[PDB]
């Protein structure tokens, strides 16, 4: 568990054809960063690029389609290789150069006119890759210099799980197929898949969503200070009115990010097309019954793990209706 | 280690999940019910043995179809939950949850019964038979009843349509995206088919390329079952293919054969029958090798504890598709 070991060990995972299928194939996604760069074909024709993380090197190739004389595509996990095989194939070898390693040590010969990169992880911060674009910002990119996407935004709502509802409800199901009660065991249940304290991600929709949506931070990326607010935690306070009658189950966080135009919204939130982020959920110990009116409000940071910076926690302290304020502290399920 | 390994093994099965996925699969769970049931003249009046009884389901199966007592002995925390079953039903009196393993258990007497459910994927994944057999030979009854009775292990050749699109996905981006990405094809097939895990995942009958062959037979109470299995079970299997189709290699699967009343009830995890959570275990070939009518498709496959996991399945696997070269692939169960 040095730094070097759980950083090799996060490169590796981007090694295997899986994630980048999943990523591919997330059209959502994919459309989003495609007409976005399309879109800034302006800035970018003739223009040099930075694409940190480059992966397969699709989203480099995107840029070259939109007019960028040079991309440098810098990739630490070993599917470089697999992207400078795509850049070759393709024909592009002369304007698209995969560069192997950390973009914080990589060594580019020139300023750079944009950057792009798809960095978000679940509930947008897991991974931490934002530092290293932020990093490669202030290192590489010239004054007044684009930024693909520009900024993201954060949200939060109340839930009632319908899925959740379900599993908890099977105990008392068991009676009529097989003939043996097994009712008491929805304590357990509850205790099992409420009661610990991981980010769990899922996919939601309008069904599971007890209020209007509330934005709890806005990161915009060419900010002074915002390194070190990613350190020390990113979030605020929130507030909302319950629908109607409902086991509330806890919250779902989800984010957008933004590119600017020629104004391009990439979005995960449940009432929008479904991506590979789905949603992020932070589920109460136990449920707890709200009606129309109910008053839910908190405050919610996002910030690094204590032992592995490169992991999501957030710290929650939330109030349902006339219940006491009450605390919470999760980390992103493995 | 050991206590280590095992503690860890029981701690898998102190989480709600896997008992909610268990009796959710109504194949397997309805199987035993109806298995016990069937089994009732022989269990009336008599007393059971339910190695690893979980939430005490089995258990409970086993006092409904008469047995005038049940040792439910059950290693996992869980053990907690099957009391509280146990009590909640209003049955203390006949079904006593035991808590630890088996292997050290203290029973008040012999049972004329042992019911378990013990199978892991790939039927012998987790090792659990080991237990339920040191169970029968220390605490049943000579001419005493076991439950499923028998285990039957089969192979066949398969083309995993799913496993085709993905490979078949990196040819697909260009006209997605305007990027020719067929050149990952190789990359991708590196990835999904040449590592050497076992990869749990359900199939159906168009996926199979033949005739299932039964590669293996184990009859429970065989004497002597326990050091032959030390060595590993299996054997030679032949068969020929329906048609053309990319073949990615194989699939195994299990049934258990309960005794009749009534006759045999046998619950299969075969891909042609209705699904079960066992799902298949697949082997793949490194690379895909393409196969049609009436070729030839022949091998051999042995099942064995894996050397530093006992609890963890090995497969060998030896084969020939039609003319090319006999191979050789060494598997062991994902994680
Ligand atoms: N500091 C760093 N330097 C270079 N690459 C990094 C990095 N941190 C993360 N990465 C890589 O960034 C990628 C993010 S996933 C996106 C990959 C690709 N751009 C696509 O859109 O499909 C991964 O390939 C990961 O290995
Ligand atoms: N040596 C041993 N002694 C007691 N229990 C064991 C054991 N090895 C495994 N087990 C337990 O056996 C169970 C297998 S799963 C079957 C659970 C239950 N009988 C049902 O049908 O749903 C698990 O709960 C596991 O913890
Ligand atoms: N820019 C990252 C976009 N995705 C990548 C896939 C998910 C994280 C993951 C990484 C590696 C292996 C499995 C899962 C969620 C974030
Ligand atoms: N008698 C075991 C029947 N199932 C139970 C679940 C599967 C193995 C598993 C155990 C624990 C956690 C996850 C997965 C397959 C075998
Ligand atoms: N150690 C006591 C004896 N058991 C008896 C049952 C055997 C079950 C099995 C066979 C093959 C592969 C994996 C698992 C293993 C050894």
């Amino acid at each position: 568990r040095t730094k070097r070991e759980r950083d090799q060990l996060y490169y590796e995972c981007y090694s295997d054809v899986s994630v980048h299928e999943e990523m591919i194939a997330d059209r959502v996604r994919t459309d989003a960063y495609r007409l976005g760069i399309l879109r800034n074909w302006a800035a970018l024709r003739g223009k040099t690029v930075l694409d940190v993380g480059a992966g397969t090197g699709i989203l480099s190739i995107f840029c070259a389609q939109a007019g960028a004389r040079r991309v440098y595509a810098v990739e630490a996990s070993a599917i470089w290789q697999q992207a400078r095989e795509v850049v070759r194939f393709n024909g592009l070898e002369d304007r698209v150069h995969v560069l192997p390693g950390p973009v914080e040590t990589v060594e580019l010969p020139e300023q750079v006119d944009a950057i792009v990169s798809e960095w978000m992880g679940y509930g947008l911060l897991h991974e931490s890759m934002l530092s290293s674009v932020l990093h490669a910002r202030t290192k590489w990119l010239k004054e007044g210099g684009l930024l693909l996407p520009a900024s993201a935004e954060l949200f939060i709502v109340p839930i009632s799980d319908q899925m959740l509802e379900w599993r908890l409800g099977f105990w008392s199901q068991v009676k009529q197929h097989y003939g043996v009660d097994m009712s008491c065991l929805e304590g357990f249940a509850t205790r099992c898949l409420m009661g610990h304290s991981e980010i769990v991600v899922q996919g939601l929709s309008g069904e599971d969503v007890l209020a209007r949506p509330q934005r709890f931070a806005q990161l915009e990326l060419s900010r002074a200070g915002l390194e070190q607010e990613l350190e020390a935690g990113v979030g605020g306070r929130f507030r909302c009115s319950c629908y109607g009658s409902a086991p509330m189950h806890g919250f779902a966080i989800w984010f957008q990010v933004t590119f600017p135009g020629g104004p391009l919204v990439l979005s995960t939130s449940p009432f929008h097309p479904a991506t590979h982020w789905k949603q992020a959920l932070l589920y109460l110990n136990e449920p707890v019954q709200v009606e129309q009116d109910t008053d839910v409000s908190g405050e919610i940071t996002l910030l690094p793990s204590r032992d592995n910076p490169r992991r999501l926690r957030v710290l929650l302290r939330y109030k349902v209706g006339d219940q006491e304020e009450k605390t919470k502290d999760f980390a992103m399920e493995d």
